[PDB]
């Protein structure tokens, strides 16, 4: 349609902005190393400094893009950690279960 | 510590200023080809947003829509403001030109006398 070309352009635009700065968010997160606790403190402290020097559309989208990469990094970080936390518990609890079973006899 | 946090805010400023200007030429062309207006504005954005997300949704497609909607809002804004400013100045100019003629007519002795002669 007359507006359909805009929808196709926004798709191309959106797909180019989607995965362009992936490498440059990668480096900022790997040089902070955050966690579910200290993720909130980090973003609020950066957003103040980023906007203390100026505010516009891109500085806002760059900040929200960082927070989305930060959120993905922090919560993927704990999902695999809880896998390592549950499987560790069953293995440790089991191992002590087999020992407690043979000592009582 | 605040060491990394000064640099990431300095990096986000460059990153943020790059996405302002990189796609900036690309939006102004789409607004040139819609030519939207106060009444048909929201309808355009709502119907484009549906079509844009009918084919897929992700982070980039969302910020691209909001970036377009903010530029769309400014474009209708900037145009309507100067349009109203242009109409205000036309009214005062018409009033003052009307007022000076009504004065000149009175200086010649009324409308029947000025126009009749």
């Amino acid at each position: 349609s007359t507006m359909g070309q805009v929808g196709r352009q926004l798709a191309i635009i959106g797909d180019d902005i989607n995965r362009r700065y992936d490498s440059e968010f990668q480096t900022m997160l790997q040089h902070l190393q955050p966690t579910a606790e200290n993720a909130y403190e980090y973003f609020t402290k950066i957003a103040t400094s980023l906007f203390e020097s100026g505010i516009n559309w891109g500085r806002v989208v760059a900040l929200l893009g960082f927070g989305y990469r930060l959120a993905l990094h922090v919560y993927q970080h704990g999902l695999t950690g809880f896998l390592g936390q549950v499987t560790r518990f069953v293995v440790d609890f089991m191992l002590h279960h087999s020992i407690a079973r043979w000592i009582a006899q």
